[PDB]
């Protein structure tokens, strides 16, 4: 077991192993520490996790966080390169802690690029959908600010806990019953919209807003979409919202590569069940340059059945306690 050593940064007691030196805050982004590790002379990011069982909701959001973390061993999503406690016990563990690389920008603060960077990019996020989408994972949240880039314009997926609505499935905020993994294609096709044109797709300053910018562009729906809705009072209200001026895919990605706008004609749908699935969009001509099929891999069985459940704070401690202790750091 580890020497632990005790400082106090931004009001925040930080207690952490003799490898991880040098902790300056970093940030917004919780409590997180950039670290020298000492044991790879590379940088990495502390996060110490905010009373992470306070409630019953800390307690599982807490252990469903430290789950993905440890499930993700993929080249275009965030991975774990280590979680402790001090705690000596499970009796006296009240702190989790988690380390990750560090992403010395996003998808904002790398951002006129090229259609060759836009290509390498959104193959990227992609190949990343593909991996996560394969364990049944759904993001509901990628934008921008959720996508690390390095010096050589290599990307990861993750999730901070910081506009949303811009990049978010019509679905989502109309409530409609069928969510499926496509919820994140919608957002990659909102997101390549902007690497492409340099402008926010869908830059709507509320939701009722943001649903009338949507449907001027991907049209009213089409009878095969309607026939899946159940409720009149759902079925006008979509109706009320596309009564705004048509507008057309070809005048607003005028410039951008033909295939391209193939390819975001196919993410931006209305009907998600019609929508390009992350396997599917990687096989378009768009990434000709890029698309190696027996390199983009599939992920492990990833144990979900724990989502369903409704424990008490013990339980989803003592469960936390266990994926800790059972971390196998990966290996350089
Ligand atoms: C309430 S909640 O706790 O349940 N919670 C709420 C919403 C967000 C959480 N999402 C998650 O669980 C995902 C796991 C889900 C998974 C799903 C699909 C594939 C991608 C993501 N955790 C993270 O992504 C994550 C990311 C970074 C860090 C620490 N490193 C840093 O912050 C850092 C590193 N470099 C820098 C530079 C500057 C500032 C900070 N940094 C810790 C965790 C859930």
């Amino acid at each position: 077991r580890p020497t632990f050593y005790r400082q106090e940064l931004n009001k925040t007691i930080w207690e952490v192993p003799e490898r991880y030196q040098n902790l300056s805050p970093v940030g917004a982004y919780g409590s997180v520490c950039a670290a020298f590790d000492t044991k790879t002379g590379h940088r990495v990011a502390v996060k110490k996790l905010s009373r992470p069982f306070q409630s019953i909701i800390h307690a599982k959001r807490t252990y469903r966080e430290l789950r993905l973390l440890k499930h993700m061993k993929h080249e275009n999503v965030i991975g774990l390169l280590d979680v402790f406690t001090p705690a000596r016990s499970l009796e006296e563990f009240n702190d989790v802690y988690l380390v990750t690389h560090l992403m010395g920008a996003d998808l904002n603060n790398i951002v006129k690029l090229t259609d060759d960077h836009v290509q390498f990019l959104i193959y990227q996020i992609l190949r990343g959908l593909k991996y996560i989408h394969s364990a049944d994972i759904i993001h509901r949240d990628l934008k921008p600010s959720n996508l690390a880039v390095n010096e050589d314009c290599e990307l990861k997926i993750l999730d901070f806990g910081l506009a949303t609505r811009w990049y978010r499935a019509p679905e989502i905020m109309l409530n409609w019953m069928h969510y499926n993994q496509t919820v994140d294609i919608w957002s990659v096709g909102c997101i390549m919209a902007e690497l492409l044109t340099g402008r926010t797709l869908f830059p709507g300053t509320d939701h009722i807003d943001q649903l009338k910018l949507i449907l001027r562009l991907v049209g009213t729906p089409g009878a095969e979409l309607l026939k899946k809705i159940s409720s009149e009072s759902a079925r006008n209200y979509i109706q009320s919202l596309a009564q705004m001026p048509k507008m057309n895919f070809a005048n607003v990605f005028i410039g951008a590569n033909p295939l391209a706008v193939d390819l975001l004609e196919k993410m931006l749908v209305l009907d998600s069940d019609k929508r390009i699935t992350a396997a599917q969009a990687l096989a378009h001509a768009y990434f000709a340059q890029y698309h190696d099929p027996d390199d983009e891999p599939v992920a492990d069985p990833y144990d979900q059945s724990f989502e369903s459940r409704d424990l008490l704070i013990d339980e989803w401690k003592s469960l936390t306690y266990d994926e800790v202790i059972s971390f196998v750091p990966p290996p350089l």
